[PDB]
């Protein structure tokens, strides 16, 4: 077995757990938590952040035998190889890594709003400029049913989920954007998927649940 | 012919300008440049931005015959992986996006103290917690050459810019840490590294933006 650990919120751990579903990959979850106090205590982790022996502590990480790993995209590469999830060819390496890298700046971007205390004033923002960052990726994608071309890689797996999260933020995002759209409705298609959603674990407690009233209240 | 292109002063394609000189690449820098304060404007690259092709306009990007590219890791990873700078076994393979994945953070926190309005007062803040982070690598090198191991790729330029970065905040930050410095050390006396150090295409204004009050000069 694997052993997963994040907070027991949404966060970078989303995809990781989706793409450790698509490969019956046997792993356990390792839940920590925030106290519930006005102020949320982060110190649950921190009391074991340093006795896991990691080599660069830090939530989300994965460990695995001889196999620490740490940084959400280090931990997704590293079962996808597993699992020929990855691409093969400069061609579709390239897109790859522009992807891979992109879809990062988008996930802060979104998470922006909610690190930040004046967001119900900040949120405008982000909506105005939605539009154009998303009918590039519905370009960049096009005819293709998955993101690299033909084949699925971990990289879908990272996509829907930053595509999900402006989809729950304004659900109106992705109706001029059929294809994005439909991307996601193949995404939630696919047998070992669907079947996850209809799972006996999945959030006790709404969205969010820790942090940011865009969850948390 | 490859095309590099960025602001005039430094920022971070520091890491790919050393690559490619590293690796002997044929390349012309299109240097941009933007405004005084407060007027940042930057209207020469804001015009150019879409007519270039790019599916994903940003900066840096690297025109490379076809392979239009952009983001970061994703133009160091291409040269890298042209002249076979890179990890090849598992242990390579994991190692690299630990690394790669982190210095991005640390690289991520420098900058956002420089762009900030209380620079002078986050500073001591930084301070403090910069051993933490450096002692995380020296502990993730020990006695290895290079931090893969006994091959130079594009992680230990990578990590050349940021551990160079730190080093101009306070250039006593990594003394405590003599493996970092015969690190720098190392990197800077490579035939070719030195021969850039040392030249008159060395000129880019020093670390990042004209914005931060942060060596501009
Ligand atoms: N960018 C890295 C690290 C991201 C990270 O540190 N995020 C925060 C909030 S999201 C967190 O999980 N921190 C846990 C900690 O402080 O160790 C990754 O992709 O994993
Ligand atoms: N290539 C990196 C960083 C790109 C970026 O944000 N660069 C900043 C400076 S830090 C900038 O100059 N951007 C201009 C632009 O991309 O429009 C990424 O996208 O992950």
């Amino acid at each position: 077995p694997m052993t997963l650990g994040y907070w027991n919120i949404r966060g970078l751990a989303h995809s990781i757990r989706l793409l450790l579903e698509y490969t019956d990959s046997s792993y356990e979850e390792k839940k920590y938590t925030m106290g519930d106090a006005p102020d949320y205590d982060r110190s649950q982790w921190l009391n074991e952040k340093f006795k896991l022996g990691l080599d660069f502590p830090n939530l989300p990480y994965l460990i695995d035998g001889t196999h620490k790993i740490t940084q959400s995209n280090a931990i997704l590469r590293y079962i996808a190889r597993k699992h020929n999830l990855c691409g093969e060819s400069e061609k579709e390496q390239i897109r790859e890594d522009i992807l891979e890298n992109q879809f990062m700046d988008s996930r802060m971007q979104l998470a922006k709003l909610c690190y930040d205390p004046d967001f119900e004033k900040l949120k405008p923002e982000y909506l105005q400029a939605l539009p154009e960052m998303l009918k590039l990726y519905s370009q960049f994608l096009g005819k293709q049913p998955w993101f690299l071309g033909d084949k699925i890689t971990f990289v879908d797996f990272i996509a829907y989920d930053v595509l999900e999260r402006n989809q729950v933020f304004e659900p109106s995002c992705l109706d001029a954007f059929p294809n994005l759209k439909d991307f996601i409705s193949r995404f939630e298609g696919l047998e070992k998927i669907s079947a996850y959603m209809k799972s006996s674990r999945f959030l006790p407690r709404p969205v969010f649940t820790k942090m940011a009233v865009f969850g948390n209240k």
